Formats: C-alpha cells, structure tokens, sequence
C-alpha cells in the first residue's frame, strides 16, 4: 500500500490503461479516387462510350437544299475490373484474448492498404491483373495529338526545367489543355516534385509561385506514385480527371475467415475488385522533361 | 498436447479399436446308459 | 500481436487467511465510555 514505483510495495496494483482504438502510421490517402469518376459496377467489365469526334453545322441558306452533315464516331473503352486481394494470418488465441475488435481493425487496415495500393495502379499500373494508369498510355507530343494517346509538353533541358524561361512549361501545359477541361482540372505530382516546383524562384530569390497546396489556382494532388524529375520522366500531369479517368469498382470489401487451412490461425481473406483506365484522352496533359 | 500458441498443429492420434470375439462354444454330455438298467431299476435314472 | 493481450486483475484482491478465534466469544465484553472500567469482587464470604 506504499509508494507506487517499487513493485512489491504496491506497484502491482497500477494497471496501465491501454488506448481506446489501436492507432497506426497514417499513410497517404491522396489516391486519385476522390477526383475521378468512380462508378459502382456488379459485372466483369465496364464499357464507357465516348465521342472522339463531333458533328457539323450548316448555317443553311434560304434556298440551299441542305445536304448531309457529320455524325460523331464513337469509341468503347473496356475497363478490365480486376481484383485486389490481401490475406493476413491472425491467430485464434489473439482473436479470443485481444480485447480490441481485431476483426474490424483488420477490416480498416486492409481497406486503407487497398485504397493506397489502387492509387499506384491508377497512375503507373500496367495491364497485367491491375488497372492501367494514365502514365502508361503511349504519350504523343501535343500538337500532333491523336485520340489514342495522351498529350504532353516538354520543358527544354533534359534533367530539369528550361534555363532562361523556367516555369512556363507549366503555364503552356495549363493553356494547352482545353478551355472546358480547365473548369475543374488539377495538377498531379508527387511530394519531391512539388518541392522542386516550390523551390523555383525569380532572379531576386523570392518565390515566383504565390492546406490543399494549389498551384496557379488549380488544385494539386500530391500523389506518391508518379516518377520524380528524371531525364525523360513524366513527373507532372494536369487535367480534368473527373472526365479523363474512369474508376470502376465494387464499394465493399469481401472478407472470408478461414479456420481450416491454417489450423490454429484464422487467416482473413479479403478482396475488393477495382479497375480503370483513361476515358477521355483529351482531358489529361503531361509534362515531359526531354526537349 | 497443449498447443504451442504458434505451431503447425499436426494431427494427434486416434484410439485404435479392437474387436474381441466371444466364440460361443457348446458344452455337451453323453451319458451312455444301458437299456436293461433303465427299465429294470426302481429309480428313474432317465430323469436322474 | 502480443502487445494487445492485457490480462485480467482478479476483481477482489485477496490475502492470506489468519484465524479469528480471539477469546472475545468466551469472555465477557463490556461496553465502556470512560478511561477505565472497574469490577467489584468478593474475595471472602460471610459467616454463620
């Protein structure tokens, strides 16, 4: 009943209170899901139907006998809608003796891991069993722009921005994106590219660029999966991703607990299924650092 | 066995069964009695 | 996962049991609100 420090004289009665909810490292949720077109789909594949062209108007005269006009040709883009599965192994003695709700903690942690792991596939994923991100879509330089490709503007020097006129590789990227797409458009970068953008300054040392960390009034998604500023890399993207990129998914998280294969363990098998590529090839422009 | 919280948890054993047969034999007796000394004796040997 | 197991603490803490046979149940107990109690006894008896 004596002092609380020493163990035998009343130190065993001190019962350190644990936390209410098991915390974690809070990793990045800036995932491009909040800016694109997220579509619920209970199928194998989602087929958007875009117009790659438009019509023609006449200004029909008084006595002209108005002939035929154009009619927009239509492209189908097939979302593959793959799945994403994680299977942690948890012990039955833990689940019975671990007063935290470990099942809903794993269902929160698997959900965070999936919302972070689909962000890599939304940006730089290839075709095999994962969504094809917009960086892997056969980039063709702007001006010579076709529908089956994404446009880019180049900076000048290879490693970095232009020497004499740095930071307008940004502004012509903005004003080469289409006047309707800039209504709700956004930059997409990663953190050590946005730092290199903010470090740019005028001839006097003051920053020439002046919580969401927007740039030129346009919001910036700090991703974590674009490449950094390399020799021929595509570090900065810009556009209306709400029209440009279509995410198709099931908005639930299928968990099956497995007391059978791993015998003293519980072995949660969780798998949501998600897919998506670019639907509007005009609504995403890129910044290449080549020439 | 008490399971080591972390273990492969292989199969323990099974009670090996065994059939014990009761062969159910027969026990018999043949007293060979003469026909004279069964109908000339005063005592009913046939019931004795 | 072994950090989050948190054992129980035996809601009523016990002690070693000692005998309560205390001679109060055979002797005579007098409630006293003073500094001291007396008795008045008879060390002798009368005469006849």
């Amino acid at each position: 009943a004596l002092n609380s420090a020493v163990a035998a004289e009343g130190g065993y009665l001190v019962d350190p209170q644990t936390s209410e909810t098991i915390r974690g490292v809070l990793r990045s949720t800036a995932s491009l899901r909040q800016i694109a077109s997220v579509v619920n789909v209970e199928a194998t594949s989602f087929d958007v139907l875009v117009d790659k062209t438009d019509m023609g108007s006449g200004w029909a005269s008084e006595t002209a006998a108005l002939s035929e006009t154009a009619t927009p040709q239509i492209d189908r883009i097939t979302i593959p809608l793959h799945e994403l599965a994680a299977m942690p192994k948890a012990s039955q003695r833990l689940l019975d003796d671990s007063a935290f709700d470990i099942e809903t903690w794993l269902a929160n942690r698997i959900a965070d891991k999936f919302a972070r792991a689909e962000a890599a596939a939304f940006i730089s994923g290839d075709g095999v069993d994962k969504p094809t991100g917009f960086l892997t879509k056969t980039k063709v330089a702007n001006g010579a722009w076709a529908w089956g490709s994404l446009g880019y503007v180049a900076t000048g020097a290879a490693g970095d921005f232009a020497a004499v006129n740095a930071s307008d590789a940004v502004v012509d990227l903005v004003y080469a994106l289409g006047a309707e797409y800039r209504a709700n458009a956004s930059f997409v970068m990663n953190s050590k590219t946005a730092g290199a953008v903010r470090k740019m300054k005028d001839a006097d040392g003051r920053f020439l660029w002046a919580e969401p960390a927007r740039l030129m009034g346009y919001p910036v998604l700090i991703a974590e999966d674009m490449p950094d500023i390399a020799a021929n890399a595509y570090a900065i993207a810009f556009g209306d991703f709400g029209n440009g990129y279509t995410i198709a998914e099931r908005p639930d998280l299928r968990v099956l607990r497995d007391p059978f294969s791993a015998k003293p363990h519980v072995l949660f098998y969780a798998s949501k299924r998600v897919g998506g590529d670019v639907s509007d090839f005009a609504a995403i422009k890129l910044l290449k650092f080549a020439a």
